[PDB]
């Protein structure tokens, strides 16, 4: 069987595979072409993607997502530290490893970071397989460019039990250069910026590239900022709203405010192709259903200090690199929350004028590289 290509995401993964010099980027059961990285645990059941994303809230305390940011990490890391005070699962300590820990099926059980992993990367074979129609063994995973050994290996560890022979592990910012061909040699050396910004994460990476041979020259970045922050902008302003017309306050309602973010999510993505978006959301506290809409004008001033504050880790990345805007060859736009509109804008605005590569969904460009150089490489 052929060997795939995975993007191995935070808040999604994304499958590619290549063949007859074409790359398929493989959707779900769902017919989603990326799957939420989650886990959930219930009575009777382990649910892996969109069957677990689909319940958190009725099941917060059972539902695993953020592996990646735990994953050859130490529990001692501050890291760990700071972010375990905002997951609703809990995070133990086995011997300086950390560890998740759920019930299932009335037991009580916990799971090193590699292993929750290994289920989205196990729920990706199958989704590839069902595909393919043949079983999927060799595989080239992804990983950012500033993960050191621990979190490389571990990578390749979840990869390893999910039946999985991890042929190689490459950063996601080259993945996505070789996905536009950028990789060709054309005798000169030639400067590649990638703008990655998705569900919870934003990587600006700065690529030379001669004789096909990648350096990253600098990184920049933040670790906790993407389109979920967009989206509770978006629940605040409703929660405001709501308390508006209904005199009532559902902040305290976790249900209620879980739900009201998963159609705030999902007219944010709508507001991508369209000006603006109806939310529907039938009995949202009590009886009460919440019947709105936004406007890409209102979504955007919600969001103008995030989206602006965007250019910051550009600037710093060329100053690392030592490079001025004019001397930067190519861009390209990594990460769902690159399809927003005035996000792209402001990049553009800010290289004046110059052309934006994004003819591939900016979340599947990284599947799409490894799926290529998993080809190469069998
Ligand atoms: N049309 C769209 N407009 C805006 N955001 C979108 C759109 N389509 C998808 N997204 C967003 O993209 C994000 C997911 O991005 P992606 O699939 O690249 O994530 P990822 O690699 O898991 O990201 P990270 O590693 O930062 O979590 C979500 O915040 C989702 O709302």
């Amino acid at each position: 069987g052929p060997a795939v290509g995975i993007n191995l995401g935070t808040t999604y993964s994304c499958v590619g595979v290549f063949q007859h010099g074409k790359v398929e980027i493989i959707a779900n059961d769902q017919g989603n072409r990326t799957t939420p990285s989650y886990v959930a645990f219930t009575d009777t059941e382990r649910l892996i993607g969109d069957a677990a994303k689909n319940q958190v809230a009725m099941n917060p305390t059972n539902t695993v997502f953020d592996a990646k940011r735990l994953i050859g990490r130490r529990f001692d890391d501050a890291v760990v530290q700071s972010d375990m005070k905002h997951w609703p699962f809990m995070v133990v300590n086995d011997a300086g490893r950390p560890k998740v820990q759920v019930e299932y099926k009335g037991e009580t059980k916990s799971f090193y970071p590699e292993e929750v992993s290994s289920m989205v990367l196990t729920k990706m074979k199958e989704i590839a397989e069902a595909y393919l129609g043949k079983t999927v063994t060799n595989a080239v995973v992804t990983v950012p460019a500033y993960f050191n050994d621990s979190q490389r290996q571990a990578t390749k560890d979840a990869g390893t039990i999910a039946g999985l022979n991890v042929l190689r592990i490459i950063n996601e910012p080259t993945a996505a250069a070789i996905a536009y061909g950028l990789d060709k040699k054309v005798g000169a050396e030639r400067n590649v910026l990638i703008f990655d910004l998705g569900g919870g994460t934003f990587d600006v990476s700065i690529l030379t590239i001669e004789d096909g041979i990648f350096e990253v020259k600098s990184t920049a970045g933040d670790t906790h900022l993407g389109g979920e922050d967009f989206d509770n902008r978006m629940v605040n302003h409703f929660i405001a709203e709501f308390k508006r017309k209904h005199k009532k306050d559902i902040s305290e309602n976790k249900r209620a405010v879980r739900r009201l973010r998963t159609a705030c999510e999902r007219a944010k993505r709508t507001l991508s192709s369209s000006t603006q978006a109806s939310i529907e959301i039938d009995s949202l506290y009590e009886g009460i259903d919440f019947y709105t809409s936004i406007t890409r004008a209102r979504f955007e001033e919600l969001n103008a200090d995030l989206f602006r504050g965007t250019l910051d880790p550009v600037e710093k990345a060329l100053r690392d690199a030592k490079l001025d805007k004019s001397q930067i060859h190519d861009i390209v736009l990594v990460g769902g929350s690159t399809r927003i509109p005035k996000i792209q804008k402001l990049l553009q605005d800010f290289f004046n004028g110059k052309e934006l590569n994004k003819s591939i969904n900016p979340d599947e460009a990284v599947a799409y590289g490894a799926a290529v150089q998993a080809a190469i490489l069998s």
